[PDB]
This record gives structure tokens, C-alpha cells and sequence, in this order.
């Protein structure tokens, strides 16, 4: 749908198999999710950000539902304070800015 | 117009007689401008992201020039690693997400 600006862009996503909140970050290469249990193998990356590094495990291939949408993508579970959907998956589900 | 999110949406902007690039960023509550002098006064701010959080100046009614589309608004200056055009002014040109 069409989402304005007035308020945080948050959304109900379903990822294995847990319901969340997230924000839809246009500003975000990446996604990346608080701490979760999340299942399968992964690999460690460090990202950035305004306040600087945190660490992440990176998941590749992850079933995630996005506002009804499924798409299936990369996504780092870490110390965020929110969770972020960023334009890996954004583009997933082919959403656009608009103005 | 309408942007995707292949790339990174970043634009042109025009503040304080300089122009700039910066990018488009939905989860952003503000705006944040890398080191830049800004007439006009200021207070103090922190603000967080992943990493941490970092110390901005303040300006208050800044006149800034998006896409071609001016809006007045606040405007934080500080050490970010980019510029970011938050909702605070995204608001203001009617910018809107849509999938
Ligand atoms: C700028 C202010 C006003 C402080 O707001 C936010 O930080 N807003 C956050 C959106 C984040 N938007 C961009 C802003 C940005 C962009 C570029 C540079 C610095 C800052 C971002 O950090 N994006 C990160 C998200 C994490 C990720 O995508 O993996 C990013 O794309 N980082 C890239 C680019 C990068 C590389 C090195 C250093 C810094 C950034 C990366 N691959 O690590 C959301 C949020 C909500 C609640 C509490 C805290 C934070």
C-alpha cells in the first residue's frame, strides 16, 4: 500500500515462525533484526551505522513475511535497538519512494 | 518523483548556499548533515542509531532545498558518515513508501 511519513514506517513481519515489529529503513543497505533464535548456519560481519560498529550473525536465505509479502533473503541478528528491513528486502517486494 | 531502492536513494540538496548528496532515509526521525558551517544559533543533542550515539549541533528553521522542493525544518550537524534526510522533513515534500 501507500505508507506516509507522519509516523515511524513500522510493520508486522513473521519470521521463524515469531511475529515482530520492524521498521521499513530506506536508509538501510541491510536487515537486521534484534537478538533471535533463529535456525541454520551463518557467518560473522560487522556493520555500521551513525553511532558506529555493533556485531552481527548473518543468516542467508531466510523465509521472511513482510506485510503479507514472503521474500526470502539475507538477514543479521544483533545488538540493533529496532528492527530494520532494509533495501535487500525492500526491493523484494518492489516498494518505492515516492514524491 | 519515484525512486527504487536498487541503489542507495541519495539526492541533490542545497543548504547554506553549498550543494550536497544525501540520502533518503525512512528510518530516520531526523536529518543529520555531515561537519558543515550553518549561520543562525544552536543547543546541544545526542542521537542514537546502531552503534551508539553522537553529539550534533541543533539549527532550527534552516532552509533547505530537496529535489528542487525548499522546506524549512531542523537540521542536526555532526560526525555522521552521511548525510541523511530524515522524516522530519520527508513529511514535507510529500514523500510517501509504496509497495
Ligand atoms: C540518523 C538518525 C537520526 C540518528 O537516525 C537513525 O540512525 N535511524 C536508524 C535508521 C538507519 N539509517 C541509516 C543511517 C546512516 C546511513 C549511512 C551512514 C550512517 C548512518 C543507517 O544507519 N543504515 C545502516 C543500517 C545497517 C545496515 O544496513 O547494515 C547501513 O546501511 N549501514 C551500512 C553502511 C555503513 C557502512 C559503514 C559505516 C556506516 C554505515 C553498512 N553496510 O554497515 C533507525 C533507528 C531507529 C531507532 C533507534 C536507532 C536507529
Amino acid at each position: 500500500p501507500q505508507i506516509t511519513l507522519w509516523q515511524r514506517p513500522l510493520v508486522t513481519i513473521k519470521i521463524g515462525g515469531q511475529l515482530k515489529e520492524a521498521l521499513l529503513d530506506t536508509g538501510a543497505d541491510d536487515t537486521v533484526l534484534e537478538e533471535m533464535s533463529l535456525p541454520g548456519r551463518w557467518k560473522p560481519k560487522m556493520i555500521g551505522g551513525i553511532g558506529g560498529f555493533i556485531k552481527v550473525r548473518q543468516y542467508d536465505q531466510i523465509l521472511i513475511e513482510i506485510c503479507g509479502h514472503k521474500v526470502i533473503g539475507t538477514v543479521l541478528v544483533g545488538p540493533t535497538p529496532t528492527n530494520v528491513i532494509g533495501r535487500n528486502l525492500l526491493t523484494q517486494i518492489g516498494c518505492t519512494l515516492n514524491f
